């Protein structure tokens, strides 16, 4: 019925996140490991670059929803639109972007996760140019909180709304419960606009993940919650799939069985 | 020969694998062109075998980088010892080895197949078993008794015969050497420059005979050729930069009758 305490100890326990020690667990080795096709971080973005390659989603302006310290997300995206707003609760993650973008060495290497989507859109694009090209496109890193129901303020700088919406591994890792979750995914669709598409990535029947001396919780949920949550918000599901955690890939940084893809259209 | 000796493998892979050059962004550039000719050529599935050998290999792997998925035993060469061991640094990652990795992403982007250029650049390392001397300019280019399986399935060979080479006849006759070492019904792929007669590297200057696509044409037929497939890059003004006068490049698939 009220929301401020699952809420509040979801903003406590971030404040411990360290952006390092997650790019580490998830996107370093073996997680990390672009050279098994049968490895999560290919099957992440083989479905961005098929969606994306059908041309059906575009527009000019894009929002990416609780980017974290990372940028693959928008790989194949930024070829799509003009304008692309990032996004993160957390100043220290909105640092590490920063870096990135100042295309500073101290920053994470993202470079072979450019080289792979260059690789798999087989436009023989080289992965300098790739790069070149997301830094040119992120007009703007933003504070954002999907609780509030206005998740990035009033009047906020953001072009609204945008035309597509992209959201990796957010929702369920700082919702508490299933009905929270709802009414996040329904608050960031008030920056959608109407006929518009989600791309939603995440984890599957998950419960906790570690961040460094973090230990966050997560709302466990199914691929049937996710679809009857899409539904419940005013979308049409175009695709909703589901890669299995392989037990090599599961490596004590969290309890996740599996992870969705959903490309979602606004209804309107 | 004596002009071989000053030799520095750093200018050379410097002069023509590092930028200008050796910015494989752009697709009109001299080096995705020639990725590009040798990766079409393999991709018929006509050029197959067992062992292949690349004469006068330098300190350069690029060339085959996409014919290593095609055949279990390969044996590169050169004249030169420093060479040699330039490209020894590379096979076995040791430290201060040339960096060909966007040459191994390039060949991966062109290839198609979606592999990762980590995978190449290991089973190129797996399937180069032996690293020779060789002399072109001997009837048996190899010596005597040499380590080498032969004779091989086929050829590769880029920017070697003009470059050590007086005149076309000297030319014609390391063609015909070097076509001793390659089984009857086997394949030459041969890369060299266009009408180029000099180039640098660091402290040696280099003479080269200048040969024409027409010449090249007819000194294979001559080696006992039959030549599938001849193509030429004309240079861009911007990629002539100092270090030579290349006019253009050429891309020659034969088949020994
Ligand atoms: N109340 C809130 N509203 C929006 N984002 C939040 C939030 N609380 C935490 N976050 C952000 O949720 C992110 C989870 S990590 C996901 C990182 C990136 N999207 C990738 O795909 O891996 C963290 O960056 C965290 O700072
Ligand atoms: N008499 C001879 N017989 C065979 N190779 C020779 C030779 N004299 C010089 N060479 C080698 O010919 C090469 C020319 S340059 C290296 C070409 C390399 N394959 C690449 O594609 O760039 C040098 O490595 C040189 O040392
Ligand atoms: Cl397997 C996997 C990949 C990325 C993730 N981000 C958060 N949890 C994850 C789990
Ligand atoms: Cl443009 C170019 C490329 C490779 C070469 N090797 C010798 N001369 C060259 C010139």
């Amino acid at each position: 019925p009220d929301s401020a305490p699952g809420q509040a100890a979801v903003a406590s326990a971030y404040q411990r996140f360290e952006p390092r020690a997650y790019l580490r667990n998830n996107y370093a080795p073996p997680r990390g490991d672009l050279c098994n096709p049968n490895g999560v971080g290919p099957w992440k973005l083989r479905c961005l670059a098929q969606t994306f390659a059908t041309g059906e989603v575009s527009g000019r302006t894009l929002i990416d929803i609780g980017s974290g310290p990372t940028v693959y997300q928008l790989l194949s995206a930024c070829s799509h639109f003009e304008d692309i707003t990032m996004t993160d609760f957390l100043e220290v993650n909105r640092q590490e972007l920063g870096r990135w973008l100042q295309e500073e060495p101290g920053a994470f290497n993202w470079s072979m996760y450019s080289q792979h989507a260059c690789l798999i859109e087989g436009k023989g694009e080289c992965w300098q140019d790739k790069e070149r090209q997301l830094r040119a496109r992120v007009k703007r890193v933003l504070p954002i909180d999907v609780h509030q129901p206005q998740p990035l303020g009033a009047g906020s700088p953001a072009p609204l709304p945008a035309d597509a919406l992209v959201s990796a591994f957010c929702l369920e890792a700082v919702s508490p419960d299933l009905a929270s979750f709802q009414r996040a995914l329904d608050h960031i669709t008030t920056l959608l606009r109407p006929g518009g598409h989600l791309l939603l990535i995440g984890a599957l029947e998950e419960s906790w993940y570690l961040a460094g001396e973090a230990r966050l919780t997560v709302v466990p949920v199914s691929e049937e919650e996710v679809r009857e949550a899409l539904v419940r918000s005013g979308y049409k599901v175009r695709d909703l799939r589901t890669y299995i955690m392989p037990a090599h890939l599961q490596t004590g940084v969290d309890d996740v069985k599996g992870v969705f893809f959903a490309w979602a259209q606004k209804v309107g």
